[PDB]
This record gives structure tokens, C-alpha cells and sequence, in this order.
């Protein structure tokens, strides 16, 4: 079930979090964070610039000396404060869940039964893992003991994205305070409130001061402030390849800070004449749509055999044209607004380009009402791979649907892209299945499913959609050092 | 028990190798190479540029081709290659020590007892990592089945220095073949001759077409065509801080390449009180003055404790003055000439800077012959942390010594650096070491040793000393692309 | 802060814990557990046989079926349970450590402060572990794609000692339900209440009916129709060695299930003549005495070296003579009494064979009490190696100080044991820490301290003081069967 | 690609091998080993028994002392040792493929092509593992510095079969001596021959003396002698699971010796009507019938669907009954005779025993040839679950073929047995593979194919199938004795 949500939910932080306290921005200037739902102001959050980026290292850094009660606690005490922060969260779930909907967009029964528990079910994966990641003691040659301390990379400076505020924030503190990190987070301008409401749950939790600071603002400003700066030893960013490559610059022209980066993509979704047709149809329309279809590892290249194509097509067009789009606070709202009016536009400008080039358009195409940010689910069949819409990241409710022939040819043009996130396959062959997941270039690849994600598994990208890996045992290994001990012996034994 | 060497060691290879074939530069231009202990060139090798690079790339993505010999190559079978080309490297090893050190100029004992077997237990140690580096069966939430794939990156770009030409060659190529990806390598343009001849050995050992190819040439032209090569996958670089900004900011301006680097250092090496005298001198002196002082981790940051500083001192320059130079070819040589003119200079220069800031000089300071680029065993006395030849990189046989009082005194003063690849304590407490091994921040830190390496411990560094770790199990992590691969199962269970 | 116990708690718990529910023995027959303190019957207990052991063996074979609840349930979930089984314990943790305390004789300050903390920090880093224990995807020759599953071993026969009842039900719960085994416990009949309420919690904290049975009982009995059931598929044993060796021989003669010891031990103290006088005297008190002196890796026997011994003696004496005996739910209490009648006696009787075989007397030696079963604190001076009290483990408050000269007689006279399940090492030198720790042969080696347990740390014995671990990683291997499934594929690609 | 063979191979080594060195046993006795081709007597060998077992025991022991040269022996230096050990087999591997045919009776193709082979990847497999089975260090609570040592178990007491002499050997040695661990070895009376010759080699290769020790003779007498040895620390045992039983008990009963067995099986090989016909007829064959019958994993239960039953059966009895048998050493020969007569007798009682409980005799079921121990490739329709043919193992060309109608019954079918070596399941549906991987309780479980064995794959049993796993990383775990090192530091930080 899902419990009754407050559709004005109220803000109680809009600062910025350094050192467990609430500070103004250096410039005491603030910017607005619309409801996409309705185009107006929900309230001013402080915009945090390279000073008040300064003060967050300064204050991250200081919680990192040695002997500190940061670098003193018990691996398992750590473990012991993120297992607090859910049960705090989840305490909060229904206020968070509300709040995530008001500033995102997204349909409350979503963040509250999906992004809420992915949260929850982050975080305490890597409470567990805290005590775990052990180094190694290792058998060198001559009279020596050599082993291996796995310490903390040091300030992380952590970028994410608006699509999922809470769980990309989830999926950054997690592994970084797991392995004894101190964070220096900056969360988007379009959805600043509930991860600063967490902050308020960290410091609630027992988290010593400057453990985790966010702030929040602008990209170029407070983003660039971090990936710049001298003092913050690892970046973990998530967003547009674009920004990817400046963060990447940033990196090397400073003090070539360690880098990780999680992308966007153009993933594959493809179907073989042997598959589950209602199953694959539903797959592919949640594939696409998931989150007003600004996700990243979106199935935005719907590849179909030819030989079941007109009828997936004509299914596919139903499910959409049945999708409802409206108050992402009514229960019967499967679609919400996009984040902003730049995102909306955007959107707009892609469908226009797919019209112009010759993609098919068999339903939707248009604003789904006169207030928000709502578009309608839109879908483009006999779609070619040279067309825009085939190649560009949408990040919206557009669904491209191509036709192919053989399993040789749809692995060829599948994996012609300088995206490779992920890809999925639904077949009922054994062969088919792991011809496929070998030979696609992406970072996941789904059998028979789409968008499932688990704090176990790995997820990050191939060529352009990213470097490094999060969740999983993967995901701690960027915010590691490895330090190599080798100590002389009287006499070295097996 | 070292055979006698071939003081005029014949070249048979100074061409640029690409699908196992030897060819000239599209240019045909051609550099020269010298012996730096006569000053005299050798040979000339084909410079190669931007053009031949490209063609390298495109032998290494060829040889990359799913269904290709090299992809379908039974992972065990990849360790049976290295296996024997370390075969084929030790049947030629007194050539290839002779070769090494007439274009290096180190002593040739050295080359052959030294980096000729550590280029043996590198490849070979890695040949059995071919087939164990095991991808992960995951227990994820649901009816699903998840597993981990440890794929090859890819078309591997690796950029290697001229202090231990084979040895960093091996540390490349090891790891790299091991998990079964190509490369493109760019030897350093004052040592191009003996990793050129291993390119012969690598055709013999049988290596698929394409799966190696060395450029030699200069690094402005030729390296950075790699570094910013659209269609290489990831880099590995190690030589200075300086030009690893150059690497990274390449990576991130174009493809958004794979980075991880080896850079300088000027590692502390702390001497409590307590330590073992003698074996402490020794131990400092070979700290420094290893491979003519052009060595990464090179110990150039003497602490000694107030107590013991005047004897030290004393019996080091003592030590430093009874350091044999000369041919290097002669068995009694301890040190042979610097690399080349420029790092010639640049090393006078530091021991002109470091009487101008008031550094005592104890012995040596000037050239050490009238032919070639032999340089006396400096050491310099009470120095000072705010000192030119405290914080910069000398790269020569310039030791200095600094005294301290306090452990807590030293751990800050050792720390106080941007660069943090190793570091060293001599004692005979164990809370002091290990105090000190934990507080370090260095990826290596040595107690009551020094210059200890070994295949099966990871080496990499802090700060600015780079970032990734090459050797051991760590080695192979950046070359290796994680694939996540989720299947829906009819009923999970445990 | 240890607050104000219940002197006199109220039993909830005393029968048979099959299916979530409780039961009385088939036979009806029941069975006293007596207060050591007073020596006053607490309560009867249902006295579980082999008929009831089968009821047991069923039921948790039944929850184990593929399909079942425990079967299908996410592993995150698993370790969801345990942390909810540590929240309920820490909820009733003043009531478990006063009646731990009634029933074992243990000082409650110790039950609540160091019994119970371990318990919660056992279970929590366990829970851990429920989804973080991989299988592996492997680079197989040929055509193949060949992985491992790790399932759990099935229905586990778990059977516990008394001389920590609560400590050792989370060391063998842990790890088992982490993996998703299923448990048929047999507790200590002299301590049998602790486990039993435990169960309770079991069933509120929601573990499926049938994952967990404890029974009740005698040893003989209960115990042995466990070790030799046809239908356990492995059993844990932690007790001494002789009836280890009863265990072991079952499952030879029976199923062949799989087989874990850990058993009694001799361990060694080592005290060097630079070791830091206070401290060493201190611990190897501790060492010793903790627990009434009924630990398995209690350091039965105190190597000092010459120089120091005398001053060793005397301050050890001392400090036994000021260690107080009395009513453990008083706080100034150090000792309580010893479990039951037949130790006391046991006990006594070893303290009677030591001044027979002339070991020398220094203090104690003798009853403390008119009614319970306590012991004075007793040590014994200048004891030889073929001496009994040398040789047997008393598991009691008797100390044996043993003079030695150099580190090679040490190592050899230490080492000269059929016990090998812990030693120590007291001194402040690196090399000697290092030589003695990797010389001496014991499961666990303790530097500078004693008794020092830690979830993520594996304990067990080598020769026989048993066979596996318990503990960290290591201890869910004994719990994990693996299963490797080799698939046919099209074409392997690395 | 086969070398013509030495039908005639001449015998060099026939007696105990003991620290490098041939012995008599003490008693001077000798047992033939006979030819199973021919039933003539191929030599005689020495009958090692108790007292030949404890000189090699004290030979082992004291190549395992502490600064012996196997002790300090670099782990690196162990894998150079075990490839050259590799190398010499390899230049021996004609004689060797002759020589085990000749006492084994298996054809020689298959000796050359598959046995030796398998030996080849075997050691070359392990030998990359020597220096890289890492210990590891642990996050431990409070100020303490924890860490594992991976040590050796001792001296390992390997018991092996006659059906895969060389191989059997391989397994055994492979991981043994990669973790340095010492052995005295005994192997199968009916074949001596083979591994007596490789102890030849194991000295050629440079392995110090009594690191490996070879005792020829009886199982109750050798065997039995090393079960129950007082200093022997382990026993790996590998054969029928009757006497598995007595190991264990052995074991238990004499100094509680870690334990690990590779008994005997009843594997299923189940056939889905969607399966490819002619593949699954072929595999099914070669899954019985391979080496004679004699594998533990034999697919001794081959379950068919019924819609595909009668066709299954006919290719079935076609392709046995053109299964040529003869001499081992004419290249014709795809089956040679049974072992011994022993063996031969056991055969001929089984297939009496089908017949008389009404299995449906379809071909062969009686001797083959007037001379030696071959019997008709044999195949017995229309079983059922109950018979005795379908439930003991029978070693021999007999074939029983079960018909069954749903998945979920033929997994109950198949999992309904005392046995769980291995099973296979044929089928082109995803979902059908994954459920019945998962479903089927054996160690190893083949989708669409059979007996693909590989280095880097476990291998064992569940259920009396045996204990731990041979074979890959698991294959390590059995040969290391952990130990933990708790050091206590001045101030621990992360
Ligand atoms: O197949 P298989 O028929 O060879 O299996 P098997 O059990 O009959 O024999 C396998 C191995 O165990 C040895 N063995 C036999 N009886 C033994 C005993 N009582 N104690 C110790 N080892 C014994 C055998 O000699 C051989 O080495
Ligand atoms: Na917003
Ligand atoms: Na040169
Ligand atoms: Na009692
Ligand atoms: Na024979």
C-alpha cells in the first residue's frame, strides 16, 4: 500500500550544510526552485559559489586529520551511523517521498515505493560493507612481510544530477562514508530540497561535523568550485557526457584529482522474433518512459525483427496512448512534468527533429497540458540510425522504435555509438541470449528485463557514457587508496 | 655470477612495430640515439608521429575484433604467451642487459641482475593472473540472476619513461596482455632500442598480429597523438607530474579515455634514533643513488633524528665518497652517466641552486668525467623543508639530509609535499613503525628497507604522485571493463 | 553507564524452540539448571532427545525446500532479519546480560558491558555479509561459460558450549542465516535459558518458521543424534577435544556431512624482557583469569623471560591476590564462581596435581566460598613443560608462570603442544613481534595484548584445538556449498 | 595429431619415493601390476605399508621445518618449480600416454589428447597461484593492527584412483605445493606405474627432497596408515564413498586432521524435448561411456522426456552398438578393457542385476573379448528410479535411460538420490537451463554438454558425493591454515 501524501509538504532546509550547521551563502543570494507540476516557486535556496565551496573543503578536510573522531571510529561504528541514516529516513519516508515529487515532478507513488526504498536498500547494503573491504597481506619474494591498507581516497567532492535527487545522493554517500570519506556534495539547482532535508538526517544520525557538507547552486560556479579545487583529492560526478569531459579537464589542470564519471547513453533495447510479446511490449514501454523518460540508461533505441515489428508497434502504441500523464500527486498518474522549462523545450526541439527528418510519428507529439511541464508520450517508428532521434540523448517521453533482420546485423549497429551505458535483450533462446550479452558494448546488459537495478550489482558505463562503477563491491573501489607496507623480516617463512 | 657483456652490443631493431611487421615513419624521418657515457650516437630510430600512430590504433582495434584470434584465445592460453616470451627474454637476456645499458648507461650488473630478472618475475608473475581474475555471481534483490563479466578495456595506450626501459615496459605489457587487451606503446625517445627488440621477441613468442605495437618517438608528437586518439580506450602513463596533467586533460578533451598515472615523487625516508646505524646508511645511500639517483621513488628526503644526525651524516659521505663512477660496462662501476645532456644540466643546475639557498655541500657537486654524463655523488647537509632541492624533483645522484626532533614533528614535515609515492622509516619499535606506516601518506611505505619491489605488491602514488596502482592483483583493475549482466529467472532462490 | 540489574529475573523461556513454537520433550522428562552462585535450581528445562532432535532435523529441513519462504527471500533481506534480531536484543539487553549472569556465574557488568555488546556487533557485521558473498564468473578454456553459485550447505547441526551461551549462539546464527542456512542448535545444558529467550526474538524479529530449532539437552543424547543424523548436512562443534573427536567420527560414520571444530587449547603468553613491565603484567592477568578463567584461548601458560621474571611474579601475585571474588551482581565483583559442580571439583582437583608435581604455590589454592562454586585465584611459579598443570587445560582461576631464557627456546617450548588455538607476544622490538608472530603456531597471534575479538577477525585453532574458522569472512565458508554450472555458448570471447 | 606409441613402454620406476630417492619397503615385498589389456603382468612393485608410510611422514615433516628450503622458498620460486615440473612431463608426454594406457587400459589417443593434457593445464594453472592466494587485513574494532597469514596446512597425506592416474596425481600436487605444503602420497595398487615415473620428474624439476612422497601399495594397509597417522595435519581422499567413510573416521579418531573427498556419483543427464537431438544422443553417449565408464561423474542416469524417448533410445543403441572396443594402442579403439578383473566381475554382477529386475536389455550386456576385462558397451532401457541399476554407481559401459514427462518431476527425480557429484541438462530454452541449474542439487551442473572439465573451474560433490571443492581458486582453500595477527598500535585510523 501507500499512505496518504501532503501535496504542499513543507521545507525546513534550503541552506547550506557545513560542518552539521546551516549557512547562508558567502553573497547571501538565493535562487528559486520551481514545482514543474506547476510552473511556481516552491521557496530561495542559498547559491553556494567557489567561498562557500572553500569553506566546505576547509571543513571536510579538517574532519579528515588524523586522530580525528571521523578517522578514529570503528569501521563497524560507521556502519552502525549509515544503518541510522535509513532508519531515519525511513521514518521521514512519506514526508521525503512528497517532497521528492513537489521538486522533481515525479509520481508520489513512485518515490515513495521506488526511489524512497532504492534509498533505503543503498544505504544499508553499504552500512554493511563498511567493516568488509579488506587489503591484502601478500607473499613478496625475499626476507620481507608486505601487505596493503585500504584508506580513504580523502574529500570527495561529489556532482549529481536532478533525475533521482535522494537516490543519486544515496548512491554517493553510501560508499564514500562506507569506507571512511568525508564528502563535499553538490546537488542540482532544480531539486535541492530533499537532499538537504537528508542533511539534516545525517547530522541527526550521529555523522561527526564535516563529514558530509552540501552545497547547494549553480554548476559553472559551485560544481566547477569543486572539480577545480586544490584540496578535494576525488570527484565522483554524474550527469551529460558534456559536462564529463569539463569535469575530466578540471581534474587534470588542478591537482589531478582521481575521477569517476557516470554519463548519459543511448541504450539499446532489443527484441527477437522469439520473445514474449506482451512481456517485451510492457518491458520496452517501461524501458522508455521510466521517469518521464529522464533516465539514463533510458531504452531509447527500441530494435524489433521485422518479423513481429507491426504488431509490437501497433501494441506499443496502445500502451503509450493509455499512459496517463497528470498530477504526479494523484494515484492514478503514471506520468509526471519535466524537471524544468529547459528540459521541456529541449524535449519539444527533438520531436520536432524527428518529424523533420522522417521518423514516423504514431502518437503524441505535443505539450500534454496548458500548465507544468508535461509532454505527451510521444513514439517514433521506422526509425533509421542516422536520424537525430537515433543518435542524441532525448532524456524525455519519446520512444524510437527501428527494424532489423539478423542477429549479427542488430549487434553491429546496437554497438555503433559512442554511448554504452547499457542494453537490454528479450529472447526465450538460451544461444541468442548469450551471443547477445557478450558481444553488447554496454555497461549492463538486461535479459529479458529492463531497469533493474540492485545495490549488489554494478552500473556504469562503456566508451562516453562513463568511466569507474558504482553499487556493489565495484563501487567502493574509487574511493579507496591502496598503500602498500613492506616491512624487512629476520627470516621470511610460508 | 654475471657473464661477461658485449661492450658493442648490435642493434637489429629501430623501426616503428605495427602487426608484427617492422616499418619506417610515413614521414621517413628518423632520430638519433645516444650512448649517454661517450656522448656518441648509436643509431637512428624511425620517429614517429601523429600518422603512424593512427595506424597503430587501427592494427591494435583490428586485433581487438570480437571473433578475432586474440579475443577467442583461451584466457589460460594468453598466460602461456607471456610465459614465453619471459622464456625468450631470458634466452636473450645478456644482450638485453647489454642493450639496456648502453642506451641507459646504467651499470650493466645491474641491468642484468636487476632489471633483466625483475622483467622476467613481472611477466611471468602476471602470465598467471591470465586465467583468475574472476568476475562475480551477485545475489541482487528479485527473481533475477546477476553476474559481473571481467572484459579487456581495449585498445590500451601506454606511455613509459627511460630510467628502467624494459622493466616499465613489462610493468605495461603484463598486466595489459594478462586480461587480454591491445597495445599501442610509445617508448621514451632516449631508450628506444631495447623494448623495440622485445617487440621482435613478442612476434616470436607468437602474439597475434596487432595485439602489440610500438611507436618509438618524440612526446609532444607521437604520445600525445595517443593521449588524445579518438578510438583508444584508456591510458597508462608514468613519467613526470607535469606531463600527466597534459595526459589527463588530453583524456578528458577528447574521448573520455581511461586514465591512470605513475608520477615523480621526492619521497621521505625517516631515521628514528633507534635504527640499526649501519644498515640505516646503506639502506639511505641505495635510497637515493639507485640507477644513478633517476628513480621515482628515490629516497631525496634524508630525515634524521637530532641524536644520531652527525654520525649519519658522516658515514653517508664517506659512503657517497667511495661511490664508484664510471664505464658501466667495468664490474666495479656503482654509478654510470645520466640518461642524457638535458637531465645533465638540469641536475648541475639543482646543485647550483642548492648552495645559492645556503644547503651545506659535503662532497661532490660537479662533473664527474670530461666524455659523457657523469656526475659526482652530491650530498647536501642541513637542509631545509622551504629549500628548492627539499620540494622539487632532482632525478640525480643529489642526496639531501634534513634533521628532525619529534615523531609527530617528522610524520607533518614528511607529509607537508603535494607529491606522496613512498616513504621509509627505520627502527627497531614496533609501535613507532607501526605509528609511522599509518600516518605516512605514501603508496609505498618501507620499514627498515627500501627500494623494495615486488610483482605481487601494488605500486602507485598519493597526491600528485599519480593515481592507480600498477603490479599485483591491483594491476589489472584499470584494465579492465566491468559488464553487469541480469537475466529474469522463472523463481530465485538461494 | 551499566545500569541497575534485576537480580532475580523471571524465566520466560525453558522448553524446546521448534517451528517458532515451544515444546515439551516427546518424553515429558525435564531437567534442573542450577545458579552456580548459590548452587540453588533455577528452574527445570525440557530434556530434548533423539525423537525430539528428528522433530527438529524435519522442520528444518522442510523450511529449506526449494520455494520456500526462507529459500526465495532476498539475501539483503536475510541480513535485514539479523539487524532487526540485534535491535530486539539490545531492547532486552539489561534482562539477558542479568539472567546470562544467573545462570553462567559471570559478573553482569561483564554480561552487559562485553557478552552482549559482542553478541550485537557478532550479529550486525553478519548481516553484513547476507548479500556481499559472490560466486564467480570464470575464464574457462573452450566454448564455456562457467560460473559458481554459492548456496548454503542446508540443514547446519549447530552445537555450543557453556562458558559464553549468548556469545557463542551469535558466532554460529550468524554466519549460518547469513548465508541462508537452516539451524538446529543443542545449548549447553548448564547454561540453557539465554539461548532459549533468544529464540523468542528469533520469532518476533520474523525468521520463518522452521530456520531456527533449538534443543535442549544433554550432550550424549541430544548432541550426538545431531552429529549423527542422516539428514544434517553439516555440523559446527565448539567444545573440548575429546568429545571433538566423537563429533567427527559420527559424521564419518553417518552422512559424511560436512565437519567444523573448535576446541580447547594451552595457549602461550609470551612476555619478552623489553616488554612494557605494567601492561604485560595486566594482561596476561586478564589473559588468564577472564571469565573465571573458562576461556579456550586462555593464556594457560605465562613464558617470562629470566631478567624480569622475579619482578613478573610479584606484581603478577599481587594483583591475583586483590582480585575480587564474590557475588556477581555486584560491581566491585571481578570473579564469579565457576559454572557447576563437576568443574569445581575438576578444578580443584588440577590445582591438588600442580603442588603434587612441585610446581611452586604463590597465592590462593583453594575454596573462596562456603556455598556456589568459587575458587580462589591461583598461580603457580616455576612450572615445567612436562609438568600436568602445564600440559592440560584447567579452564579455571590457575595460573602457570614458566621462566625462559632466548626467543628460539621460547618458540620451540611454546610451539611443543598438541593446542595450538592461540599464543601471545609481549615486547616493544619490530623484529622480535615479527619473528615470534609467524614462528608460532596458533590460530590467532595477539602483539602487546590479549583476548581481542573482533567480528571481521577469524578465529580457530590449528592441530587440535580444531579445524575451520569462525569470524569474519572466513567463517561463511564452512556455511556455503558451491556449485559450478558450465554452459555451452556459441563463441567465448574474453 | 598423434605420435605413433611404444605399445611395449619400458618401466624405470617401480619402487617408494622418499626425500628424491628410490626405496625397497622395509619388508622387501612386492605386488604385480597387471595389464587389463592382456591380463599379463606388466612388473612387480614395492609394497609400501605402516612403517614405509612414517618414514615418509618424517621425511615430509622435516622438509616442512621452519628455514627449510621449501619453507623459505619464495612462493613465486614454487610456481617456477611447478611449470618446470609441467615442461618435463611435457617432453615425457609420449612415453607417459603409453605407459598410463598400458597399466590403466584406457586408449592411448585419449591418454595423449585428453589425460595428459589435462595434467599439462592442471600444474600450469596452479602454478600461477602460488604467489597470489593473498591473506588479508582487517578493519578490526580499536586500536589494533589485524591481519591474516595464509599459511600452509603441512603435511598433506593425498590418497588417489585408478582411473585417471596422472591426472588424479595432478589435481592433488597442483595446489598442494602452490600453497608450499608437503606430501606423501599413495597411489591406486592397479596403477602405480605413472605416477611413480613423474616423482622422477619432480626431482629433475628441482623440488627439495621429501616434499613429495610417493608410497605404492594397498588401501587398507598404505592408506589406512596415512588416515590414521599422528603428524599427518591433512588428507585429501578421492574414490568410493565406502571408504570415504573410513577416512573420515580415521580422521577423527587419530589427530582430528583436516578432510576433503571426492567420492562417487549417480549423476542425472537430463534430456528436454526441445533439446538438439543429435548433439544430446552424442553427449549422452560420451557422458556414460567415457574412459570405459570409469568416471565418478559418469551421466550413469540419463533422463529423456517422452515425447522424444523412443527416437533418443534408437540413436542411443545405434551409436553404442557401433562403439568400437579393442586394443588401446590401435587409433580404432574408442574403448579399452575395464581396469581389472576386480572391477570386471563388479560389471558383469550390475548388468545381471538389470536384467533380473526387469530393466529392458537393448544391446551388448556381456564380455567383449576372450582375453583381458572387456565388456560390451551396454544399455538398459525402460528404467525405473527404484532399481538398483539406476540408484549404485557401476563404473562400467552401462547406460541406463529413464523417460519422464514434466520439468518438476524430473527434478525431484533426479535430486532423489544419496549421491551429488554432478549433473546435465539439454535444453535451447533460457528459462528451462536457469530453473534447473538452479533446482539440481550437484556440484557441478553442464548445460548442453558433459564432462567439460576445467582448471579454473571447482569441482565436487554434495550430499556423499564428498566434502570441499578441487579445482580452481577453491582448490586452494583446503591447503591453507589461517592464522590472524592482532597487533596492538598506539592510535588506529582508517
Ligand atoms: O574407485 P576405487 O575403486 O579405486 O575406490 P577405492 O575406495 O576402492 O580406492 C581408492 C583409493 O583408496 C585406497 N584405499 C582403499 N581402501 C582403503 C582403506 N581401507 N584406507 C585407506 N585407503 C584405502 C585405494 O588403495 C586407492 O588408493
Ligand atoms: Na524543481
Ligand atoms: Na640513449
Ligand atoms: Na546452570
Ligand atoms: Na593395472
Amino acid at each position: 500500500a501507500v499512505p496518504a501524501p501532503n501535496q504542499q509538504p513543507e521545507v525546513f532546509c534550503n541552506q547550506i550544510f557545513i560542518n552539521n550547521e546551516w549557512h547562508d551563502a558567502v553573497s547571501r543570494k538565493t535562487f528559486p526552485t520551481v514545482n514543474p507540476s506547476t510552473g511556481e516557486v516552491i521557496c530561495q535556496v542559498a547559491e553556494g559559489d567557489k567561498e562557500d565551496v572553500d569553506k566546505a573543503v576547509k571543513a571536510a578536510r579538517a574532519a579528515f586529520q588524523l586522530g580525528s573522531p571521523w578517522r578514529r571510529m570503528d569501521a563497524s561504528h560507521r556502519g552502525r551511523l549509515l544503518n541510522r541514516l535509513a532508519d531515519l529516513i525511513e521514518r521521514d519516508r512519506t514526508y521525503l517521498a512528497a517532497l521528492e515529487t513537489l521538486d522533481n515532478g515525479k509520481p508520489y507513488v513512485i518515490s515513495y515505493l521506488v526511489d524512497l526504498d532504492m534509498v533505503l536498500k543503498c544505504l544499508r547494503y553499504y552500512a554493511g560493507w563498511a567493516d568488509k573491504y579488506h587489503g591484502k597481506t601478500i607473499p613478496i619474494d625475499g626476507d620481507f612481510f608486505s601487505y596493503t591498507r585500504h584508506e580513504p581516497v580523502g574529500v570527495c567532492g561529489q556532482i549529481i544530477p536532478w533525475n533521482f535527487p535522494l537516490l543519486m545522493q544515496a548512491w554517493k554517500l553510501g560508499p564514500a562514508l562506507a569506507t571512511g570519506n568525508v564528502v563535499v556534495m553538490k546537488v542540482a539547482e532544480q531539486t535541492p530540497l530533499t537532499a538537504l532535508y537528508v542533511a539534516n538526517l545525517i547530522k541527526e544520525a550521529g555523522f561527526p561535523p564535516g563529514v558530509v557538507n552540501i552545497v547547494p547552486g549553480f554548476g559553472p560556479t559551485a560544481g566547477a568550485a569543486i572539480a577545480s579545487h586544490e584540496d578535494v583529492d576525488k570527484v565522483a560526478f554524474t550527469g551529460s557526457t558534456e559536462i564529463g569531459r569539463v569535469i575530466q579537464v578540471a581534474a587534470g589542470s588542478s591537482n589531478l584529482k582521481r575521477v569517476t564519471l557516470e554519463l548519459g547513453g543511448k541504450s539499446p533495447n532489443i527484441i527477437m522474433s522469439d520473445a514474449d510479446m506482451d512481456w517485451a511490449v510492457e518491458q520496452a514501454h517501461f524501458a522508455l518512459f521510466f521517469n518521464q523518460g529522464q533516465c539514463c540508461c533510458a531504452g531509447s533505441r527500441t530494435f524489433v525483427q521485422e518479423d513481429i515489428y507491426d504488431e509490437f508497434v501497433e501494441r506499443s502504441v496502445a500502451r503509450a496512448k493509455s499512459r496517463v500523464v497528470g498530477n504526479p500527486f494523484d494515484s492514478k498518474t503514471e506520468q509526471g512534468p519535466q524537471v524544468d522549462e529547459t528540459q521541456f523545450k529541449k524535449i519539444l526541439g527533438y520531436i520536432n527533429t524527428g518529424k523533420q527528418e522522417g521518423a514516423k510519428l504514431l502518437c503524441g507529439g505535443g505539450i500534454a497540458a496548458d500548465r507544468g511541464y508535461f509532454i505527451q508520450p510521444t513514439v517514433f517508428g521506422d526509425v533509421q540510425d542516422g536520424m537525430t532521434i537515433a543518435k542524441e540523448e532525448i532524456f524525455g517521453p519519446v520512444m524510437q522504435i527501428l527494424k532489423f533482420k539478423t542477429i549479427e546485423e542488430v549487434v553491429g549497429r546496437a554497438n555503433n555509438s559512442t554511448y554504452g551505458l547499457a542494453a537490454a535483450v528479450f529472447t526465450k533462446d538460451l544461444d541468442k541470449a548469450n551471443y547477445l550479452s557478450q558481444a553488447l558494448q554496454a555497461g549492463t546488459v538486461w535479459v529479458n528485463c529492463y531497469d533493474v537495478f540492485g545495490a549488489q550489482s554494478p552500473f556504469g558505463g562503456y566508451k562516453m557514457s562513463g568511466s569507474g562503477r558504482e553499487l556493489g563491491e565495484y563501487g567502493l573501489q574509487a574511493y579507496t587508496e591502496v598503500k602498500t607496507v613492506t616491512v624487512k623480516v629476520p627470516q621470511k617463512n610460508s
